[PDB]
């Protein structure tokens, strides 16, 4: 099987100051993240064509000298500080997806969290400039503005708890957001490796198994190829493809400071064998936030779970997902 409902929510009433539209936004979020967990982001002004085009032609025209230079620390020892930031290769006949993930423009050599080694935070590393043109300027851009996309998902999601809307956003900063871009090809590939190819349990052929997000929520342009499916009770949902609207999901962190109110969706990726494109941005807070867990179930909302350091818990859970998942 059956298609996922997953709504089309016009969030533009976020960016504005009609306090009564945004609560009608708000509760169309709350109506979402209880039922499968997934909505579409729609009027939210970002200039979708130009990132997919961006994109296409830097996976496109990247070569493998460039790809080594630029590789994360499981694909190249060199790169002893590279375990978030950099290229990720495929690996022919063996390894269809390859992607590049970049963090916070803000993250230089000067930054504190840089001069003192602080776990998760690392320098981007971009390819030359005259071999691809443009292509860092596009790129910081767009984390800003999925950066601004995303500070005002997260007023949605605190309106819908209940919360005074800065309530997470007030720990979503650009000095210090942990947050990441990843710009992921999946191939075309005549044959397909058979090795790149996860049978589910329930016979699905996969890209990706099954997870919950590391992130509080995830912010998704994906190209127009269905793909993803959910978890409910009932077996797995097609979630259905739109390359014009950003699909969003709570990550763990939420369910974490929910009481399980709002769940980290589980979900996975079908194997599809098709040139596409998938570009999530993991909006992750800075190293030492910490909101305290509630209940929004209880009047009171007391809510007996430990706080946790988004440092902490982001540390932990990607070496969780690598370990469950495989290296990507
Ligand atoms: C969506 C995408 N899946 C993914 O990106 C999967 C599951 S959400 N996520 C990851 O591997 C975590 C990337 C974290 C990133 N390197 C960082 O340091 O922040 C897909 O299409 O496979
Ligand atoms: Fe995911």
């Amino acid at each position: 099987v059956s298609k996922a409902n997953v709504p089309k929510i016009d969030v533009s009433p976020l960016f504005g100051d009609d306090q009564a539209a945004k609560m009608r936004v708000a509760q169309q979020i709350d109506a979402a993240s209880r039922d499968t967990g997934f909505f579409y982001a729609v009027n939210h002004g970002i200039n979708v064509q130009r990132l997919s085009q961006k994109t296409k032609e830097f996976h496109m025209s990247i070569t493998p000298e460039e790809k080594w230079d630029l590789a994360i620390r499981a694909y190249n020892k060199e790169h002893q500080d590279q375990v978030r930031a950099g290229y990720y290769l495929s690996i022919p006949g063996k390894k269809a997806v390859e992607s590049f993930c970049y963090l916070n423009p803000n993250f230089t050599p000067d930054h504190p969290r840089i001069q003192a080694k602080t776990p998760t935070h690392e320098v981007n590393v971009w390819p030359d400039e005259t071999k691809h043109p443009g292509f860092q300027d596009f790129a910081e851009q767009y984390y800003w503005d999925v950066f601004g996309l995303s500070s005002a998902l997260l007023k949605g999601y605190a309106l819908a708890l209940g919360k005074e809307e800065n309530f997470f956003a007030r720990h979503f900063k650009p000095d210090d957001t942990l947050a990441s871009v990843v710009l992921i090809r999946y191939p075309y590939l005549d044959p397909y490796p058979e090795a790149a190819i996860k049978t589910a349990a329930d016979g699905t052929k996969l890209s990706f198994e099954w997870h919950e997000d590391v992130s509080l929520i995830t912010v998704l342009y994906q190209s127009n190829v269905q793909n993803l499916q959910v978890e409910t009770a009932a077996g797995y949902q097609d979630i259905e493809a739109d390359d014009t609207g950003y699909l969003i999901n709570c990550g763990s962190y939420m369910a974490h400071l929910t009481n399980n109110y709002y769940k980290a969706p589980i979900h996975r990726v079908k194997w599809v064998n098709a040139e596409r494109q998938s570009l999530p941005f993991f909006v992750n807070l800075g190293y030492d936030s910490v909101i305290d867990p509630f209940d929004p179930r209880e009047p009171n909302g007391k809510s007996d779970r430990e706080p946790l350091s988004y440092g902490d818990y982001l540390q932990n859970g990607l070496v969780s997902l690598i370990n469950k998942n495989g290296q990507t």
